[PDB]
């Protein structure tokens, strides 16, 4: 019961990129983007009297309530009320690609698809699940990770999560355990999640470390394992030290292996301080035109059959600020500088000699968060005590670790927060 | 299966075994995580909340003034932060209030609190996730929206079974639905009820709704579990004396545990806000446990798919629900415009001069009407209308075309149908 259109797409992808086809889930194979009506509706645009549009319109555009239109500035009614395409507003796709190219000097436009707009990064992850993750596939990811990966990939998609450490005994970042995991990996397919800056540790690797990671992934690919390399760039750009500042997507795409499919998920969510906008992007690392076209068709079908399309007003808002808007650039830079100064205070406080008996920080240099391994006490007992007595909210990640978001603590408040954590530990 | 899902399932089984029996495999496995989310809500009343995955300062969330400048009347905390996965709680309340106002025979005790979705398609997708197994059957009219197939067949692997809703003479009939329900031979069905209809613009009378819901009750009592999806995309766009409550109300008032009504409605068409992506999902049940378990599972489904929906458009819909006087008048005017176009369409479609050209399917609502064209192929007609007459219409099937008066000014409608008649004569 596969649609002829899906079969057509599959055959084209098989001829041009058999490994990419082999990576598709069952849903991935069955998906396509329907013609018929869209083509009919498209053909109607050349007519004086277009009676095909499923929206209320009149002589000068869409019908709308002026009272709703009044809640926006700088956007035309056509940038607010109509449907966005399932793939997102085409201009936005262009402008976001331009931004990526600016941020990633070593990335070539020929080596990627045009970014497709998603309902932010979670939707991107869900789309990866739809398109490439079968029940009982394996997700390979650090033991320090975002809890929603499990709900997306295990609970929704039926995959297994296999974890590997990314910090050693002394709380310092290490690639050794990833390399060991890749060397022992015994299946013909893996989906890897790479999230740097990291939630929950706020670590971004050095170029040295990135090289090691991507060379290790290439070695796995060459052993006969197909690698879907999901690059979760939620905190991209929030870099406070001399680290690798391109996306790992670029490093991975520049390997030029047909057995590795890099997928970049990025967006406005944290980069543009726009969490509720729900504007993100999905980009494939491939130089093959057919692959680009078939994957775009399938993603369009996946989006159409899930949410139809994303929010036009917030897509339009993001589109506008991408057009070399120097004021917006400065505002983002200011905001990131605030985070960097908070990071700097956090570094000075967390590594002070007086707290060496209280915790061991995991390396951090980016993002929103850092984590500490609390000594001789339960992180859960510590958390509730901090809420009850000190009026401080922290996250207990696991049996040993606490996460603190310096993203929501003012610079002047940070020493108090950490000193209160140390006192709270000493209490128990 | 996660322990939390097992917990929810056991509670549902004890309180509403049939509702549990309706769940898909995904539906059974879903839950809403505690862990890190629970820890965050416990710290909401802390002075220093360092658990939030956002950037904040003393004033509230951090943001770019250039983006904030694109909105009026909304505060930044109504624009930039995350919405909850279930939607802004105030919006849920206000929409429920609207539903109650629109549906006098609906009791607040007999429904869940509406959950916000990314408009109605997301609602349909969620029904698919939660209740549709591969090879389940969707029972729906043969006149239907093409995306139902992509959502339920292509994405979810269900079969569509159609039944006619118009007789020989283009007149609406419940006879074929009753016949279909009497012969239906499986233990589960997912029905889709879409009135006003796409593509025919028909809404049934009180009389007809009674027949429909009595027939569905009879099927339920034979031992078939009925998920009754009420697609209210065009709700409120009523131009004749028809049933003006949602069919959700009629179905909920049956009080059968073997029928689970699910209402999908939203701002999309009701508020002339297609690109906003604000819709709602409501369950027809009087059982508190059912309400809580289904909400938990839907939250998990949303969290693992899109995370959350767009805050700015949710906040906008909230605002026009609260500050409503002017907005309500503007919407009323737009609907009056649609009514007048309908009235012209009726006057013209049934004029004697066109008796040989087509047979209209009954219509009284929404955006569209359909005609059965005499003696000519709709596709050939559609192409010829574009080429010679500069008229754009949709060819639905082997005999019918759809005309959207939603996008044709009142004074141009007679010309459109004049040209359709002329084009038909050209081809026969
Ligand atoms: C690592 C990581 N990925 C993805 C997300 C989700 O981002 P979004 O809000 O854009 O869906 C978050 C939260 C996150 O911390
Ligand atoms: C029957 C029907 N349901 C749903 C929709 C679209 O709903 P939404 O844009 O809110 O996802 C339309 C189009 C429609 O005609
Ligand atoms: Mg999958």
């Amino acid at each position: 019961a596969m649609n002829p259109l899906a079969q057509s797409l599959n055959e084209q992808l098989q001829q041009s990129n058999a490994t990419a086809f082999a990576m598709l889930s069952d849903l991935g194979q069955n998906m396509f983007y329907p013609k018929g009506i869209l083509s009919q509706s498209a053909e109607a645009k050349s007519t004086t009297y277009n009676a095909t549009i499923g929206m209320a319109t009149n002589k000068d555009g869409k019908m709308f309530a002026s009272s709703l239109d009044a809640m926006f500035n700088d956007l035309t009614p056509d940038e607010i009320f109509p449907y966005a395409p399932p793939q997102g507003i085409e201009e936005l796709r262009d402008l976001w690609q331009q931004k990526m190219l600016r941020d990633n000097p070593e990335l070539s436009i020929d080596n990627m698809s045009r970014p497709i707009v998603t309902n932010a990064l979670t939707h991107g992850l869900s789309l990866v699940g739809d398109l490439f993750v079968n029940q009982d596939d394996t997700i390979l990811l650090p033991e320090h990770n975002w809890g929603n990966y499990k709900l997306v990939f295990n609970t929704r998609n039926g995959a297994n999560l296999q974890t590997y450490p990314i910090f050693d005994k002394d709380g310092h970042y290490t690639t050794d355990s990833l390399v060991e995991a890749l060397q022992s990996y015994n299946k013909d397919k893996v989906i890897m999640i790479l999230n740097y800056p990291n939630n929950p540790t706020g670590y971004t690797p050095t170029h040295k470390e990135v090289t090691t990671i991507v060379e290790a992934i290439k070695a796995l690919a060459n052993k006969g394992t197909k690698v879907i390399a999901v690059v979760d760039d939620a905190y991209y750009g929030l870099f406070y030290e001399d680290v690798y500042t391109q996306s790992l997507f670029t490093a991975l795409t520049n390997l030029h292996s047909n057995a590795i499919l890099p997928i970049r998920l990025d967006g406005a969510t944290k980069e543009f301080f726009a969490w509720g906008f729900r504007v993100g992007f999905m980009t494939f690392g491939t130089s093959d035109q057919t692959t680009k076209e078939v994957l775009e068709a399938k993603v369009k079908g996946l989006i159409r059959s899930n949410i139809s399309s994303g929010p036009l007003p917030t897509q339009s808002a993001v589109k506008h600020v991408l057009k070399n808007n120097k004021q917006f650039d400065k505002e983002i830079e200011q905001n990131i500088q605030t985070l960097k100064e908070r990071y700097e205070v956090t570094k000075e406080v967390v590594y002070a000699d007086q707290y060496h008996s209280h915790w061991q920080a995991y390396d951090f240099n980016s993002g929103y968060f850092m984590a500490i391994k609390v000594h001789d006490v339960d992180p859960e007992a510590l958390r509730k005590h901090l809420i009850d007595k000190y009026s401080i909210g922290v996250i207990a990640l696991n049996a040993t670790d606490i996460r603190i978001a310096f993203s929501c603590v003012e610079k002047d408040d940070i020493p108090h927060v950490f000193d209160s954590i140390a006192k709270a530990i000493d209490d128990l």
